């Protein structure tokens, strides 16, 4: 097709097309006003029409990028708002996108989205086309790497929830429990995808594909290796393009892969029938979040092929990754109770065992026990979520977050306090989700989500490196990240942060904050206590945070709030230093 833009226009349909365009734009330029973005969509949407009707027209034959980054450059206020971003335009393709992507902001500090059960149905009954378009703008900008097509699906979750209850009697009774749940689902999905792009960008395709083979195997244990290799190829391609901004090609390829899975669902999984009865974006969303299919009764003994087989080694020399992928698919198949990372770790301990036993040794008798050189690999993460869910159930989420903040702040006290507080709080939320689960579901729940939070840390740390040791965890190896982080401990050369009184001076302003905001204030206080007394025990810190918390609550109910803070503040600070000896 000589017009790649026409081709995508006819394939995708105007809405989704324009929808993917707004999102493409809200991601590349994140603090441009909304109707500013809207305009840009039309100017490209319009061009696609001329080609859809006549491909031979000039400029219809050029790359989507060409025809998109061109549109970015022309816009006004791009330099005075985004700065360095404006520099990328002298560049050409392929480097222009390269450069643009660089300047996507993973920590934008734009203000929260407040759920307004009265005041926001104003735009709902007013105009759908700008209430959905708003939300897509509003989420794309706070998540520059969000899975392009999954967003259009969330938007229609947004649409349908006001539907059920905007003029309804008890407004925020039906609504706010929904938008809240949703808010969560966005952040998780954003974290899942950020990790897919983070892996392309740090470790290349080979890492994404092993991850997928592992994960689709667990999901579709009934499919066979060539069904799975097939889907993994198409699916990796789809995410490679999404992470590179080519949303249009990303969505088209996604539709085709949904179409494929649905046509062959009978040899993939019986969990797919429900997905396959749906409209497009629901169908794609549904496939991507499908539950793991039941294991097949005929599952063969792993032992023969990979333990008791007489000749495993020529297979290697000739079939390098191909043979490994086989192991990975067969192991992952019957272990829905392992995290993806644990599986890749085992698969590295086959490409490991197999090098020793076969080459420069006599294979069959020493590797006939390889399956037990994994039980250490398994016991470790099991003990770990054991401890941490014991701790969690014992003390609860806020105090679990507090512990992780302390734990992580000793590991890397050089990291800024907002980041420490974010990872601490994110890790604690994992505890909520993953510890209640049947205890065969919590290792994969926990460690898979741990992968997301850690990757978030690593992305922040990519923006502002402060510790060579973090850098080693984030970049040495994908499969080993969590182990690496578990190994960090307080640097014995660390010099405690010089004590700053201002840093624990509270005022009556903290009384108006919503509670999530009060907690962060406290939890930051907590990181800062650690950064200044890094050797204090978790038990001591708990006491001192107890006292700061009582002091806040007390004074926030005082008549002279501010003279309360004035008079009690400093006493506490002096008394706190002695307590943290
Ligand atoms: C990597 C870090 C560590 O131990 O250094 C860590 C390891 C494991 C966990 C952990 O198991 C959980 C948090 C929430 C539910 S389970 C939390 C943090």
């Amino acid at each position: 097709h000589k017009s790649e833009i026409a081709h995508r226009f006819n394939d995708l349909g105007e809405k989704h097309f324009k929808g993917l365009v707004l999102v493409a734009f809200s991601q590349y330029l994140q603090q441009c006003p909304f109707e500013d973005h809207v305009k840009l969509v039309n100017e490209v949407t319009e061009f696609a029409k001329k080609c859809a009707a006549d491909e031979s027209a000039e400029n219809c034959d050029k790359s989507l990028h060409t025809l998109f980054g061109d549109k970015l450059c022309t816009v006004a206020t791009l330099r005075a708002t985004y700065g360095e971003l404006a520099d990328c335009c002298e560049k050409q393709e392929p480097e222009r996108n390269e450069c643009f992507l660089t300047h996507k902001d993973d920590h934008p500090n734009l203000p929260k989205l407040k759920p307004e059960p009265d005041a926001q149905c104003a735009a709902f009954q007013e105009d759908p086309d700008k209430f959905l378009g708003k939300y897509l703008y509003e989420v794309a900008r706070r998540h520059p790497y969000f899975y392009g097509p999954e967003l259009l699906f969330h938007a229609e979750e947004y649409k349908a929830d006001f539907t059920e209850c905007c003029p309804a009697d008890d407004k925020a009774g039906c609504l706010i429990p929904k938008l809240d749940a949703l808010k969560e689902r966005i952040l998780l999905s954003s974290a899942k995808e950020r990790l897919k792009c983070s892996s392309f960008q740090n470790f290349g395709e080979r890492a994404v594909k092993a991850w997928s083979v592992a994960r689709l195997s667990q999901k579709f244990p009934k499919a066979d290796f060539a069904e799975v290799s097939k889907i993994v190829t198409d699916l990796t391609k789809v995410h490679k393009e999404c992470c590179h901004g080519d949303l249009l090609e990303c969505a088209d390829d996604r539709a085709d892969l949904a179409k494929y899975i649905c046509e062959h669902q009978d040899s993939i999984s019986g969990k797919l029938k429900a997905c396959c009865d749906k409209p497009l974006l629901q169908k794609s969303h549904c496939i991507a979040e499908v539950k793991e299919d039941d294991l097949p009764s005929d599952l063969p003994a792993l032992a023969a092929d990979f333990a008791e087989d007489k000749e495993i080694c020529k297979h290697y020399k000739d079939a390098k990754d191909v043979f490994l992928g086989t192991f990975l698919y067969e192991y992952s198949r019957r272990h829905p109770d392992y995290s993806v990372s644990l599986l890749l770790r085992i698969a590295k301990t086959y490409e490991a065992t197999l090098e020793k036993c076969c080459a420069e040794a006599d294979p069959p008798a020493c590797y006939a026990t390889v399956f037990d050189q994994f039980t250490p690999l398994v016991e470790e993460p099991k003990s770990l979520v054991k401890k941490n869910c014991d701790l969690f159930e014992e003390v609860g989420e806020y105090d679990f977050q507090n512990a992780l903040i302390v734990r992580y702040t000793k590991k890397a006290p050089q990291v800024s306090t907002p980041t420490l507080v974010e990872i601490g709080r994110t890790l604690g939320k994992v505890g909520s989700r993953c510890c209640k689960l049947p205890e065969s579901e919590r290792l994969p729940c926990s460690e898979n989500h741990l992968a997301l939070a850690l990757n978030r840390l690593c992305v922040l740390h990519e923006k502002t490196p402060v510790s060579e040791k973090i850098t080693k965890c984030c970049t040495d190896s994908l499969a080993e990240r969590r182990p690496c982080f578990s190994a960090l401990e307080l640097d014995e050369g660390y010099v405690p942060k010089e004590f700053k009184a201002e840093t624990f001076t509270f005022h009556a302003d903290i009384c108006t904050l919503p509670e999530d905001e009060k907690q962060i204030k406290k939890q930051s206080a907590l990181a800062e206590l650690v950064k200044h007394k890094p050797k204090a025990t978790k038990e001591q810190l708990k006491t001192v945070l107890g006292n700061f918390s009582a002091f806040v609550a007390k004074c926030c109910g005082a008549e002279d709030k501010e003279a309360c803070f004035a008079e009690e503040g400093p006493k506490l600070v002096a008394s706190s230093q002695l307590a943290l000896a």
